[PDB]
């Protein structure tokens, strides 16, 4: 029993590191020059992985996961015991893979063109668009016409991919795909708990919205704006209405203090996306964490390919398996907005060697959300006025009314994004349970969208629209409730590591740059990759076990304070009574 089950262990780990090594660099061949030729030689190389975790996971299952003396490798046993896709048949495991590669491509070479012949990727071109229009018209050109290139097209798949991912979910001992996702959390309580964070934020967001939905009222006019109702979905700088931060200017508490244009600022004095990283580099090493191997900086895709190469564009960071080789892939353009992706991905990466030396079944985050969670906490940092104008990206800070400014910049990212993120997957759990059948896959994505976001769709949806098609993580099934917990996590973690590095005052005047005390909690978290449940880690971390939104309420609470004295001087109605408003 015990000493096959360490053996077994040993073989698992050194042929998967082989396996997923060769996985890896295929994907990346596909990922970063989208041809037939990449497109085939990744759906062989599934067929190779695939006949791994089926050798493996076979083996695994004869183990007797209970009779394990060894804490570590009964827990690696039991997660080898999951074939994931690999459960399924020879037959429907590659019309899964097929399908996977066929959504993929889709999303990621999609256009939106006028008549005239001029044609608009999503990044940069469609993406620019949102955040920088401000008439009613073109916003909605690039929002119907996302919806209805990347949207519409996704939909012949999706019923089928709802069907192979639940079937390989039930090959593994789980009642859906739902199930198999939630269950990398490992906590029975999850939904309730994520239910009660989502309400905690409530007062924040509905005052932000009703704040927001004035503001409009003020720019796009009164006959497109209802006071009591839903905020059409085009109109808050982002594609997907998931961040409000592009619309900042139309909402500024206090425009007798003016901030610098950041992004010019970017490039008045050169900086590049390879520039975006050396800070981000930096800002790891100054808490006493890992640098990039130099590797990084030779293999990476920092800028989108000139080339004329077709490209997944929808950044993400990569571990290839040797504990050299990490690399990220971002289509970066030069400003503040993508110098909190440049982190994001940074974090991601210096995850992948905090914990490079566990068992390959053990390399994973606490839980999805703690490696979300890592880059997003130095962005909070580098995020600041007072770091921004270290940067030269700013000028000063101060005043009650740039603190009011700063703190509205961050809640239009980061509140904002509360009700979204966790809508996509309360969405994707109830396609997955069967409850949502693709009659109803887009009325429900939009009723949702009202109940948690306030936002309607500014054009009526017709049938064959597949609107939660038009948004990445759907066709590209990457789970989305790790991005709800991050965002809940990363003021915890924010909170702890500001008293670390003895912060004293307010938590958002708080920059942990420079601080070994911060870096030392995120080390001794991360090195654990996935070999403890998560609330180990929590409360390595934060002294505490359990997510909380007291963190994120603390960080805002001069604007809570702000929104809500400004909301009841305009007497606004929080939330959307009139829901079923339509612009
Ligand atoms: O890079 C990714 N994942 C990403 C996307 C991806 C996943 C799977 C396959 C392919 C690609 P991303 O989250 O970095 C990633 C790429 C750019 C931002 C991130 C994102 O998606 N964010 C969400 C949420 C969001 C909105 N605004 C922001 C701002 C900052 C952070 C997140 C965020 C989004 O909708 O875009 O994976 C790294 C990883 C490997 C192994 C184990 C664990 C983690
Ligand atoms: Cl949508
Ligand atoms: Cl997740
Ligand atoms: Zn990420």
């Amino acid at each position: 029993d015990e000493a096959e089950a360490s053996k077994f262990v040993e073989e698992y780990d050194r042929t998967s590191q082989v396996v997923w090594n060769e996985y890896a660099e295929a994907n990346w061949n596909y990922n970063t020059n989208i041809t037939t030729e990449t497109s085939k030689i990744l759906l062989q190389k599934n067929m190779q992985i695939a006949n791994h975790t089926l050798k493996y996971g076979t083996q695994a299952r004869k183990f007797d996961v209970n009779q394990l003396q060894n804490t570590t490798i009964k827990r690696i046993i039991k997660k080898v015991q999951d074939l994931e896709r690999a459960a399924l048949p020879a037959q429907e495991l590659e019309e899964y893979n097929k399908i996977l590669l066929d959504m993929e491509t889709t999303y990621s070479v999609a256009t939106v063109c006028h008549p005239n012949g001029s044609c608009l990727q999503l990044e940069p071109d469609l993406t620019n668009v949102m955040a920088t229009s401000r008439k009613y018209e073109d916003l909605l050109w690039a929002w119907e016409g996302w919806r209805d290139k990347a949207g519409r097209a996704i939909l012949q798949f999706y019923p089928k991919y709802v069907e192979l991912i639940n079937q390989a979910a039930r090959l593994n001992g789980y009642v859906d795909a739902g199930d198999s996702w939630r269950s990398m959390y490992e906590t029975p309580s999850l939904e309730q708990d994520l239910e009660r964070l989502f309400q905690e934020l409530q007062p924040l967001y509905l005052n932000l919205h009703a704040y927001v939905r004035r503001a409009l009222h003020r720019h796009y006019g009164a006959q497109h704006i209802n006071l009591e109702g839903p905020i059409p979905a085009h109109l808050l700088g982002n594609m997907w209405a998931q961040t409000w931060s592009n619309i900042y200017d139309l909402v500024v508490p206090f425009p007798s203090a003016p901030s610098m244009d950041t992004t010019e600022a970017m490039l008045k004095q050169g900086w590049t996306p390879r520039r975006m990283f050396k800070e981000a580099d930096d800002f790891f090493t100054s808490l006493g964490l890992l640098p990039v191997p130099p590797e990084f900086w030779n293999k990476s895709m920092l800028e989108k390919p000139t080339d004329g190469r077709e490209v997944v564009c929808h950044a993400s960071a990569w571990d290839f398996y040797n504990g050299k080789d990490f690399r990220i892939k971002q289509c970066t353009t030069v400003n503040l907005e993508d110098l909190v992706v440049a982190h994001h991905e940074m974090g991601h990466i210096q995850y992948f060697m905090q914990y490079k030396d566990l068992p390959v079944a053990l390399r994973e985050g606490a839980n999805p959300g703690f490696h979300e969670a890592i880059g997003d906490v130095l962005a909070l940092s580098v995020s600041t006025p007072k770091h921004l104008h270290s940067l030269n990206l700013l000028s000063s800070g101060g005043s009650d009314e740039h603190d009011i400014n700063f703190l509205m910049k961050m809640a239009l990212d980061k509140i904002a994004f509360i009700p979204f993120s966790y809508l996509v997957d309360q969405w994707r759990w109830r396609v997955f349970d069967g409850s949502i059948t693709k009659e109803n896959y887009n009325q429900e994505w939009w009723s949702l969208r009202l109940k948690y976001q306030g936002l309607c769709p500014p054009v009526p949806r017709t049938q064959g629209d597949f609107d939660p098609g038009a948004k990445f993580h759907i066709p590209s099934s990457v789970p989305y409730i790790r991005y709800f917990v991050s965002f809940i996590i990363q003021f915890q973690f924010h909170e702890a590591l500001c008293q670390a590095a003895g912060h004293t005052g307010p938590l958002h005047k708080c920059d942990i740059y420079q601080s070994k005390e911060a870096g030392q909690r995120l080390a001794t978290a991360m090195k654990l990759g996935f070999s403890r449940p998560w609330p180990e880690a929590m409360q390595l971390i934060t002294g505490q076990p359990n997510m909380s939104a007291s963190a994120m309420l603390s960080y805002f609470k001069p604007l809570l304070d702000w929104l809500r004295t400004e909301n009841e001087l305009h007497g606004e109605k929080l939330g959307w009574p009139q829901y079923n408003w339509t612009p």
